[PDB]
């Protein structure tokens, strides 16, 4: 039947920031009804406001192809063998933008890659107990031949290899944990269940 | 092939907590290598440290159905209709704790299960651009007819009902975006792609 309270139901009393930098931290002071029929008192988060992103899964349907995008994450590194990931074409969302449009601004910068045909795949809270983050995940047509080299904004910092593998290398890659962040596990594991759809569609 | 430099490749020259309360917020300065060669300059980077959890998908291969929590997140207001979520079992990870304890912990604390066998689905991280969150995603052995209730620990205003589904519905509820947090859409995706030997696995 689903969920059982709507947006009637809780009151955001304030909002008040924590950290002011390149990204927020805002502690959100709420109350809300508890499942027992009461209201709860004045309960406070700390959530980390980053803004949202638009995430693009590059997939050939003719030649059954992925690219992927590796960069160092920094964050990564506490916890991984190495704090360069695989991941997918992605970038956040300003004011006023499309996630489409980001997508397709993204894939020229980071793996200079035109996009034909796109289908959404899904849009995720990437982490809500602790930060306010969606990612919007498109499935983008393209032409694996095309995607090589070393791409990203120099002016940035921001420094990004290509790398194309077949479809079903990249998802061995997800299963034996070479791939690993949320929104590449979650095309990847998309793209399993939808290819045969999709490649029928799009050819 | 596969990725190509190492922790040898990126010197972390100082980290600096800009921010420390429930959670915090630091400051990674590094340099690293780059692709066409050299190191780069001096990059600053704004990292949410938060720690890292476990998630336990509960799923029964008897009945061919998932345990699912519901409860309020309050990030997901603005960019949800409802901020009440429909999510695994799942909790923070402290010092000397594996996987696998925090999982069965939480499966009792959040939806009153006592879990059977065990098997690890993925380990990811959330969004490793901004925040340094690890999760590590088991599958559990449960018995669905057993899952009822209100539970979730009120002295930490942490609110919880549970919910049974089939498999189907709740894979149904990905595809339409009424499940739509990363660990319960990896997590049942998952369960989508190897549901059949599972069943097998457990109910011999
Ligand atoms: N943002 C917060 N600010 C302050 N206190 C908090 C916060 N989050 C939790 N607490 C406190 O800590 C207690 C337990 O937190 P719980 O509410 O069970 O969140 P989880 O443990 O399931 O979050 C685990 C994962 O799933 C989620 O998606 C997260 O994003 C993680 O990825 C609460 O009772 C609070 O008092
Ligand atoms: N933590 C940071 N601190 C400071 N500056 C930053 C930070 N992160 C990025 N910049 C600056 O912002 C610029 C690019 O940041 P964006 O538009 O977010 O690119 P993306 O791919 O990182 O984020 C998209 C998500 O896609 C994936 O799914 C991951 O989850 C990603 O987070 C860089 O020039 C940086 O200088
Ligand atoms: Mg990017
Ligand atoms: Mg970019
Ligand atoms: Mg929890
Ligand atoms: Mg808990």
């Amino acid at each position: 039947q689903g969920i059982t309270f709507s947006k009637n139901d809780v009151e955001i009393i304030a909002r008040e920031t924590l950290y002011r930098g390149f990204f927020s931290l805002d502690l959100y002071r709420f109350r809300h009804r508890l499942f027992n029929g009461g209201m709860s008192g004045e309960i406070t988060r700390e959530i980390f406001e980053r803004g949202h992103a638009a995430v693009l899964l590059p997939f050939d349907p003719v030649r059954d192809e992925v690219v992927l995008v590796e960069q160092i994450r920094i964050a990564a590194y506490d916890t991984s063998e190495s704090p360069w990931l695989l991941e997918m074409v992605a970038g956040m969302i300003e004011a006023g933008e499309t996630v489409e449009d980001v997508a397709r601004r993204e894939a020229l910068e980071e793996a200079g890659l035109e996009v034909g045909r796109t289908k959404p795949i899904l849009s995720y809270l990437a982490s809500p107990g602790g930060t306010s983050e969606r990612l919007s995940i498109l499935v983008g047509e393209v032409d694996a031949s095309t995607a090589k080299g070393i791409h990203g904004l120099a002016e940035e910092n921001e420094d990004i290899r290509v790398h194309v593998v077949s479809r079903e290398q990249a998802y061995q890659w997800v299963e034996e944990g070479k791939i690993d962040n949320a929104a590449s596990v979650i095309a990847l594991q998309w793209l399993q269940l939808h290819y045969h759809n999709l490649r029928n569609e799009w050819t």
